[PDB]
DNA sequence: ACGTAACATCGCGGTAACAC
DNA sequence: GTGTTACCGCGATGTTACGT
């Protein structure tokens, strides 16, 4: 345990730079991994696109978050689709499984 | 050591008899002494090289390293795009 | 022994564009 | 407004040659 994180079946190991789902490795791009990581490092908290851009992208084209959110949800699959919830007129947030 | 034996003071490695350069050996050792962990180029430059160069010598060294291993064990060194490289355990 | 030279490959990822 | 999928420039890595 160095920088390892666990939420439900999602494990996000910064060390080895891998993200798993009860053993199924995720082939995430870099920004897809930094986005999923930041959101899970802050479960339940809704963030805005200008927030997520500043934190994950770094200090216009704000639908990149939405695309990356969709690429993320897509790779998570229907069984884990809902780990990224949407808050109309606010932004996104990681949704803890029960 | 999963088919791979690195001998420290001899500065050699055997993959059941790899002939490696000093930098190729320092890079393989540091990647295998921390197997599974990904290291950046800044990291591997300050740890394995003395220098902080931009340079593409790490990428070149991985390649020379990979070639010696052969298409059997060249997977032992993984690439993590936009991050760096890592040793991969069979 | 090593680190540029220099180009080939290919994946990142941001914009476009429309459905709803 | 957001879900969503193309499309394609660009840039990260691969790779080998060559100069020191």
């Amino acid at each position: 345990g160095d920088g390892m994180l666990t939420v439900g079946d999602l494990v996000i190991e910064e060390s080895t730079y891998t993200a798993r789902l009860k053993g199924r490795a995720l082939e995430l791009t870099y920004k897809e991994f930094e986005l999923l990581k930041y959101l899970a490092q802050h479960a339940g908290r809704v963030f805005t696109r200008a927030q997520l851009l500043q934190e994950v992208w770094g200090y216009g084209g704000t639908r990149t978050v939405d695309v990356h959110v969709r690429r993320l949800r897509a790779k998570l699959g229907p069984e884990y689709d809902s780990m990224i919830g949407t808050v109309r007129n606010v932004g996104y947030k990681f949704v803890r499984p029960s």
